[PDB]
């Protein structure tokens, strides 16, 4: 299978990307340096995770040592939902870049289709805690985007956390200019996302698996939840190919024409991540992790439930 996707605005998209969510500023430097080291080519970031000066450091550092070029990474942020007016897109871009160090992302996403109310507070609450939303809508955020295009800050630019309703509404936007690249949702045995993802590959649009080990270092775990890295039927799907837990959660998504963008800080599992381009999984080892789904989601959050574009009310 071949590492890299092609994307509706012409470019290719390696397959395999590394996570950035939760990386502590301290060692996302080092996890970066070591991914670029091994053969990733691809970082998912975002400017609500709080770390791109240091993944940008380490970015900096390899171009520096011309490890890679610039034309072989392949860099993608996303716009924070405080962002979302008209008047504050251009410069969240650009914050991002300047942390990055860099002068183009390769994809730019809409990171939730949620605004909420701009200021220093990523998640405005009002004192019953709930969020404050701003009344900017996604098709004019949408229009935003494009501007990034033509800015030339962006080579592409896509969407997040968009249900098929939400996907549709931009798609059928008067005057749209740029269709949406990608949409990044969440993606793993537990809420394998059939409908949505038939959906979005039918229009042309790739499909980004987020959390797809089940972000097992998430701040709201129980000691309850399911747990797909411990499951003895994944384990056992893992232990007929001669690979790991994770090595198949990751190959997965790959042969369901995703891109998947597995997080950690760790070298050794940094490195063990990568090797899932020499095996296959077969039809009935896909049709049996298919039928794991439970519509579990990592990804949620009760404080902005009311909001009127909360994505997770509708079925997909
Ligand atoms: N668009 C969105 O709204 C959105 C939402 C969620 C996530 N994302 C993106 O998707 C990325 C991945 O999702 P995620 O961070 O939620 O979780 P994940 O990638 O499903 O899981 C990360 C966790 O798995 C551990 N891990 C990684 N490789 C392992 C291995 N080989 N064996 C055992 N454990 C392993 C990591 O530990 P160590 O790091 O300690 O090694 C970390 O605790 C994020 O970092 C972010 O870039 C985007
Ligand atoms: O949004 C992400 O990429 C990962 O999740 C986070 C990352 C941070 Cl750095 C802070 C909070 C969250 C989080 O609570 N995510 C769940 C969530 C769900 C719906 C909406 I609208 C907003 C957030």
């Amino acid at each position: 299978m071949a590492s890299r996707i092609l994307l509706n605005n012409g470019a290719k998209m390696p397959i395999l990307g590394l996570g950035t969510w939760k990386s502590p500023p301290g060692q996302v430097t080092e996890a970066v340096k070591v991914a670029i080291d091994v053969g990733y080519r691809h970082i998912d970031c975002a400017h609500v995770y709080q770390n791109e000066n240091e993944v940008g450091v380490a970015i900096q550092e390899k171009l520096r040592e011309q490890v890679v070029k610039r034309e072989e990474l392949f860099i993608v942020s996303k716009l924070w939902c405080t962002y979302h007016e008209k008047g504050l897109v251009k410069g969240a871009c650009q914050k991002t870049l300047s942390d990055l160090k860099l002068d183009y992302l390769d994809l730019y996403l809409i990171h939730w289709p949620t605004g909420f109310k701009p200021g220093k507070e990523f998640f405005p609450l009002d004192e019953s805690g709930n969020v404050v939303p701003s009344d900017t809508n996604i098709l004019d955020t949408w229009a935003a985007m494009e501007e990034l295009v033509d800015e030339g800050l962006v080579k592409a630019i896509g969407i997040s956390n968009f249900n098929h309703l939400q996907v549709e509404m931009i798609l059928n936007k008067p005057g749209l200019k740029y269709k949406p690249a990608v949409n990044q949702i969440e993606c793993h045995p537990y809420l394998t996302q059939e409908k949505l993802i038939q959906y979005c590959q039918s229009k042309g649009i790739v499909v980004t698996a987020y959390s797809p080990l089940g972000s097992p270092d998430r701040p709201w775990a129980k000691p309850e939840d399911p747990s797909l890295l411990e499951d003895p039927r994944i384990k056992a799907i893992a232990a007929k190919h001669n690979k790991t837990t994770a090595q198949v959660l990751i190959r997965f998504p790959m042969q369901r024409n995703l891109v998947v963008i597995p997080k950690s800080v760790t070298p050794e599992r940094i490195a063990e991540n990568f090797k899932v381009f020499d095996f296959e999984l077969s039809s009935q080892d896909m049709t049996t992790l298919l039928s794991y789904n439970r519509n579990w989601r990592v990804c949620a959050l009760l404080s902005c439930t009311s909001h009127k574009d909360y994505p997770f009310h509708e079925e997909f």
